[PDB]
């Protein structure tokens, strides 16, 4: 879709631009819970 292009921007800027990483890391750890 067209609105998907927008999300791609905010998403791309993500893979582009520490702390948030360490916090996001736990998100992956959450998988453990399953």
């Amino acid at each position: 879709g067209i609105g998907a292009l927008f999300l791609g921007f905010l998403g791309a800027a993500g893979s582009k631009k520490k702390n948030e990483q360490e916090l996001l890391e736990l998100d992956k750890w959450a998988s453990l819970w399953n």
